[PDB]
């Protein structure tokens, strides 16, 4: 009876020198994000929207012109909404998809449904279109190093539709995409052939981005089971910004806070942790001011904290990863 799914427990980042840091600062273009991956997110995106379809398109796409060996699948279900039943696409990309452990980095793509008020639209910058953007800019960065993968560990991208209530939050309405995948994985055999083990135990970490993009973020060390590797982006954080690669940042208004947060905020980690999946829940607190806002928009998105923000997510991966 193999112990493989306990190897997240004892995993060790290979940490980057500041040679490797530079190379990794110098490799993503905050401009080149913008541009190709972030502003065609910028839509009206609820499900079964057609920008829904729009977004999806433009997700695929962009990881499908990639050299690493990017595996798309699209997950498409059905669920009871308070509009009836509606259908909803989870989109899942993953490298080396028999590998039996995968770092899963993750957020929402759908935006929350508003009707058009005053000629104003709601596209969710911040919720969570910079989250897909930087999962996108990750993808391209690291493309040459992801590419080499081609330690039974690998990357997995999740991109969940439906994390929005079409109404107000509720238990029922709300997290369509995740609690269906979460379910999925959690039934699912892996690696292929596994009499007792899940896709979810294949899950090393769920590291999911929400609410990124507005000036100041603070992100709390939430979970015990994960502050190890909160830890680790304090630290490469703290290294990047003395090393000089971040911009407009200092260590007084840093990202990563020393400070738990007791309380629970109902997210897409939630049917994954209730399963047992260590989580880094990167989403600030308290939440960008513009928040489910028609502000939440591209002008009031800091560039420069986003920027910083990719920098650190990058060496994180490739630490996690031994790139
Ligand atoms: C308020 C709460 O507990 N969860 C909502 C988090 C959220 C809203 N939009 C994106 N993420
Ligand atoms: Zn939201």
């Amino acid at each position: 009876a193999s112990a493989w799914p306990e190897e997240k427990n004892y995993h060790q980042p290979a940490i980057l020198n500041s040679s490797a840091l530079r190379q990794i600062a110098e490799g993503t273009s905050i401009s080149e994000m913008w541009q190709n991956d972030l502003q065609p997110l910028l839509i009206e995106r609820y499900p079964g929207s057609p920008g829904s379809y729009a977004a999806r398109q433009h997700i695929m796409q962009r990881i499908q012109r990639l050299q690493a060996d990017w595996v798309l699948e699209i997950d498409t279900f059905l669920s009871q909404t308070p509009y009836g039943y509606r259908s909803f696409s989870n989109i899942i990309s993953t490298l080396n998809p028999t590998a039996k452990r995968h770092l899963v980095l993750a957020c929402h793509y759908d935006s929350k449904y508003f009707s058009h008020w005053n000629n104003r639209v709601f596209v969710g910058a911040t919720d969570s279109a910079v989250p897909c953007a930087m999962m996108l800019e990750l993808a391209r960065a690291l493309d040459k190093k992801l590419l080499s993968l081609k330690p039974d560990l690998s990357l997995q991208l999740i991109f969940f539709d439906g994390e929005e209530a079409f109404l107000h939050w509720s238990p029922q309405d709300s997290l369509y995409g995740s609690r269906h995948l979460a379910a999925k994985m959690a039934s699912t055999p892996h690696p292929p052939g596994a009499r007792g083990t899940s896709q979810l135990h294949g899950m090393d970490l769920l590291v999911l981005l929400d609410l990124i993009g507005a000036p100041n973020p603070t992100f709390p060390n939430f979970f015990p089971n994960s502050a190890r590797w909160f830890e680790r982006l304090q630290a490469i954080e703290h290294e990047l910004h003395e090393l000089g690669l971040l911009k407009d940042h200092s260590l007084e208004g840093r990202y990563f806070q020393n400070y738990s947060y007791g309380g629970v905020i109902q997210d897409d980690h939630i049917p994954f942790l209730r399963r047992g999946v260590p989580v880094l829940h990167l989403i600030p607190s308290p939440f960008p001011e513009v928040w489910h806002t028609m502000d939440d928009n591209e002008e009031n998105l800091d560039e420069s904290t986003i920027d910083n923000l990719n920098k650190i997510l990058q060496v994180f991966v490739l630490e996690y990863l031994h790139l």
